[PDB]
């Protein structure tokens, strides 16, 4: 076991779907998965590992912000032989053509984070996704007849920031999604030699002010989970 | 409702103390309140408010790092008029002389992230703790007996840092505990005009390496919490 | 025409591969393309616009530097209605497992450059290639037999830079190739709305030192312009 | 002897108030202390050592700007033994509930200085002041009638700043005074394991020019000194 | 031979004149230049030796950009003995009373560029001119009839910045000429321990916006040439 | 009058001579100006007025620290119609070939104070002298026999900095001085649009502690006004 995740080598898949809210991990663990088994309960970041299609695979929440999911998946790394971590969360746009309910690929991340400098000697690290896992996934999205935009992502420390202007600087420079992690899932994947890849679903919308409503929100985020379980799948082929 | 949180202007009181597990609050609650109830789960944060010697108090969970406590303390001062704030966990020990179940009272707060200087036009912005809230954490702490050390905290991005030669540096300059809270806490109540104090006691030695299991710091970290609560009582006189 | 071309709009093609050697880009029209014709040779930097398997395609050399590729990408794009940028050029090697002759996709650069800050706020830009192009890159490469790596290079200011302990930490976060203009052409595109990708074949290695050699370099040069050439014809489709 | 300070080991008490213009430090000896006897006069800078009600206590000049009184804390912390340093100055406000002549106390200081940066690896370091000495202080000004403000200093480097807009920027933050030391010293004494304090009285307030009389101001100097004063007796208590 | 130049020790003289236009380096060696040879072509970066007055001389271009320069600069220096390096160029105009056909020497230069930040520890380097070198060309002029004006220059990265604010503050610090390598040559210069100089003629005013066309505007950059060669003449006495 | 200086427009001449140490500047007037009057006295920082050779000069002292000159040298330049400003102290040498005692003229300073990037937008400004101010200072010189060497100057603004690797730093960089002015005065100068030089003697050597009488050193201390008073008789000419 962990400092933040009590369980032992062998109860993880070598894939992990990961969303923000432990609540929804677990409600992909009921909804997706077959023989859904909890592996941790710690700090209440509800961990399930199960089966889909026959494919073992494992889901758990990683908290909000950089600080949080670096913790997290730095441990699945090391400790529990993950291979591939996937982020599946919600995210706010700034383009006026990218409409809600739309699914986002994160190739890249931008951030105003500080994380990968102190890393990368104060110079200017891209934060990249694995190129197979964004093919994988632009694949299944075809597949199932889902849309999907590939490209960057911006990976915020501040969900309330005082510094308004940026979001034209984002738009200006075609930031598909407005998020708080991606940045450094793909920082700690780079350190620790594993791959990884950010899905998101359009939530609200930065300049409108409308976040997620009735039953969109469910089907949409099935949309983005069945995605990431079919890009598995075409992985391990 | 705010968008972490699901209750009503009313449900929390004045006053909310934040460990960074919300396991850990549910303790606090279920150990120290009378007529607690749950005001809040959304994400699995758990919030509570009861009494404590027939004062109104609250307690709830904050996650771990920067952008997620952010979020939480933000919303809670401007939506919920929440005017104090006080963050109950643990940290890592940096000085030789600072042991084991020492109450750490963080006047100020050192940190790795950039927050601050989005907010602070990429200056020095010293955070620290209200003046007032020390004292009285001061006071409690004698009047129970209990030996508190006032001084700096630093709070960290990176639990995991690639950087171990920073150790050396925060034990020249004197800082008593190393967290991941503190410095964004102090940031958010100074942006919105509230008050905070952050209490910690040391779980660990990044010195001479030193983890934790007796019955021994389970009376400290309680000790703590009864040092915050009747510091809010010295307060309201 | 322009400050750094004189040319008129219609004399380049929509699509424009770049090599840094202007003599390179007069090779590239002598060998691949047919009914070349020069377009420009304003500072000798040779422009050529000819044919391929009925493609209208133009080669011009960019000069070394980021500095130097901005103005020539610029201008083609802002004034000759330029669409896809295209660089094939040479990279220095940091991996071990990477050897000379290897041909790298640079789905993304870094660089310590402070270009992108400039353009963004002081914060992290991660300077990514158009999707699409990548993935036309690397089919076009699976159909000539020929192997390709994707992932992140490097986009240095310095040729002989005095920071050698900078290389190991490239190493360490996995860039696969060193070179000197990647990272300013994302920013180029993603600043005036056009889509870029960059190709390097691996010559000398910055660790074991040893530079282009025989007949080796032409060949696999024109494996690179082989793989570049296809590609846009994948896009078209 | 030391570069700037031609005395001895002894010469100094383990106490040391520091004004700013050094003709202030030849009043508070006469006018404060008994038995005083000069040890100090390089460049001007004159230096008193003396008792108050018994308690041995010395005095003089530190300059302006964190440089000059880096120079001087430093030396007499490390080559004079001294223990505690209490800064007694000036300030501007800009606040507009902090009226003219108001006694301001630093519990901590924020700059736009680069000094503390360059001692703790480009972070932000929190510069504060010595808790037991801030409520001193505190208690020292109760005492006599003298009720005073604590919380944050700013400490500029340049008096004439090309930005105006900073102070908005620093209204909003609630800093209470504007000087140009506090940040440094505090810096000084956490580098060479001392204690420090900073005291303002505010001479200006930059929003509307106010107006006192030259008798007014040295009714309001002396009560700053003498707070300074007492606050130490009660630090030994 | 270096990696970007084809020649051999002593096919270049210790002086070299440097353009930024390849092709404007062979028109100084055939106006003033007697005996001219080519001595190097690689990418088309045309090199050559003669002499002037007796004097051996040589020029050769640079490329645009610091990243470019440098790379030129340093070969030069380091493998070929080339002591003095002389560029020789064009600069947009700032300063409403700097006319066209003004020469501008620049005794300092200020950049964008991050290049000698990674040189000097992230701090100030003041990259600037050997001073023998600047009066040379001072008293050069003067006994030409012609008017110099010296003082800072600016180096960009950016020709098409994407911030014209910045012109403001130029103006403001009275920068006399914009252009692309100074800042870069001065910085090699200085780490090789070689002496360099570069002086400009205004082609455009950024103020008023004034280009060039007349036979005035060849006259006058022929009398920046003149200028260049006869000061290395007054500095071998 | 002006918040540090007790004096009326007319009361400084356009040239004033400045030394560190306030005690230096009443040497300077009695012992090289005639009829010399008092202008001010105000923080013991004593300024004088008189003629050398029938010019009108003035003298006064700066105190130490780029913050401390910057408060001096703005007031003066934009409320007493002062045009140019020369700063004569002592540095300590990095440079095995610069023997003690040697005359040092800073035609740029480099520095680690972050006053000049605050003003330049985060850029690199050159902080440097006027030219013909550098260069009538040599011809001073030369005439009274006195050899100076011309170039770098280091202002930092810690004397005691906790980095001991910047002072190899400067010494590959060819610094011929250190102490902690220039830079502000540069800046200052360029701000408001006036001139300025510093001029200073080795007093110490960073590198093998040397000796010298105090003979030898008043001896070397009037060679170098005598340089700045004649410099100044030259550059009306
Ligand atoms: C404004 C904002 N910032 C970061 N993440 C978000 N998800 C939804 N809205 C968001
Ligand atoms: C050892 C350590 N390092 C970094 N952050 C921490 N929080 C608690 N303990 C910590
Ligand atoms: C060391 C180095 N740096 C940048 N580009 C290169 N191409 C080959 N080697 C290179
Ligand atoms: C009024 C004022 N403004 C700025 N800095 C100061 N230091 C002391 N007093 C000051
Ligand atoms: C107008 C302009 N802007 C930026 N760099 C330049 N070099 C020459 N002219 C220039
Ligand atoms: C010897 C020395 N060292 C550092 N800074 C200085 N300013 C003046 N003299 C100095």
């Amino acid at each position: 076991a962990t400092p933040h995740i009590n369980a032992e080598m062998g109860d993880f898949a070598d894939v992990v779907l990961m969303p923000g809210d432990p609540l929804r991990a677990k409600y992909i663990a009921e909804t997706f998965l077959e023989d859904a088994r909890e592996v941790n309960n710690v700090r209440g970041m509800l961990g399930f590992t199960g089966t889909y299609k026959g494919r073992k695979i494992s889901v758990m929440g990683h908290g909000m912000g950089i600080p949080s999911c670096s913790i997290y998946t730095k441990e699945l790394i090391t400790d529990f032989g993950v291979k591939k971590i996937i982020r599946v969360g919600s995210c706010g746009a700034v383009l006026p053509h990218v409409k809600l309910r739309d699914v986002v690929i994160g190739m890249g991340a931008c951030t105003d984070s500080k994380v990968n400098r102190i890393r990368f000697k104060d110079h200017d690290f891209a934060a990249i996704a694995d190129f197979d896992m964004v093919r994988n996934a632009v694949d299944a999205a075809k597949a199932l007849g889902i849309d999907a935009r590939v490209g960057n992502l911006f990976s915020a420390d501040l969900f309330y920031s005082p510094d308004g202007e940026m979001f034209d600087v984002m738009e200006k420079y075609g930031i598909l999604g407005v998020e708080m992690e991606a940045a450094g899932i793909y920082g700690v994947a780079a350190e620790f030699g594993a791959k990884a890849l950010t899905i998101c679903t359009v939530s609200d919308h930065i300049r409108t002010h409308e976040q997620t409503t009735a039953a969109e929100r469910q089907t949409t985020f099935n949309d983005m989970i069945k995605i990431a379980l079919e890009s598995v799948l075409l992985g391990d082929k």
